């Protein structure tokens, strides 16, 4: 399949591809405001996920670190990064079909649109104002909002036990975005697409 990610942000993000145990395609690039990488995702593939860092340094090596979403301090990811990040997932030709959807499971750092560009699925979208609504005990110091797992680190916000409920910091991610996932239980917004379709995930999309 074929992923277009564009960078429609003002400020540079270092945009990051991986299932967890492999990058997808390259793993990583820096993406200037405007500029837009294509990228191969090969058919099967479960649990991807694409994600933008912010304020990153890399030498000549592509060693260095990002302040969100930073993955081991490499360039190319091969790992998922560090929250909090704002995510796209995907697994592809499940029986026929593709999965898609937008997570705030693991915090929010930089608004997304998760949209098909071949036909017969609608796209997905969360782009509110997560960071500057961001609880106080959520803001993450080099920027963005965390999740109350990441922070707490309690059984009810990480639904250690596969029993949890929605909790004041999970109605918030989902009072700004209905359409992510908000915790581990939440009621999927999970978009069932025709197999084999090609995407287009755009930072900062308003």
């Amino acid at each position: 399949a074929t992923f277009e990610i564009v960078n429609r942000c003002s400020y540079t993000v270092w945009a990051a591809a991986s299932k967890g145990d492999a990058a997808l395609d390259a793993g990583g690039r820096q993406l200037n405001s405007g500029e837009s990488w294509t990228i191969n995702v090969e058919p099967g593939t479960n649990g991807g996920k694409i994600w933008a860092r912010t304020d990153c340094y890399f030498d000549d090596s592509g060693s260095g670190i990002c302040k969100t979403g930073d993955c081991g301090g490499l360039l190319r990811c091969k790992r998922f990064g560090r929250p909090p990040t704002t995510l796209a997932e995907f697994s592809l030709n499940q029986y026929g079909k593709d999965y898609i959807d937008i997570s705030n499971i693991k915090g929010f750092n930089v608004p997304m649109d998760f949209s098909p560009t071949t036909r017969g699925c609608r796209g997905v979208r969360c782009a509110a104002d997560i960071v500057g609504q961001c609880p106080a005990k959520l803001k993450a110091p080099g920027g963005g909002c965390n999740d109350a797992c990441t922070v707490f680190q309690t059984s009810e916000y990480c639904c250690t036990t596969g029993k949890c409920g929605p909790t004041e910091y999970s109605r918030f991610f989902k009072r700004l975005c209905p359409d992510a996932f908000s915790y581990v239980l939440d009621k999927p917004t999970t978009v069932t697409c025709p197999g084999s379709s090609n995407y287009r995930v755009t930072f900062c999309p308003t």
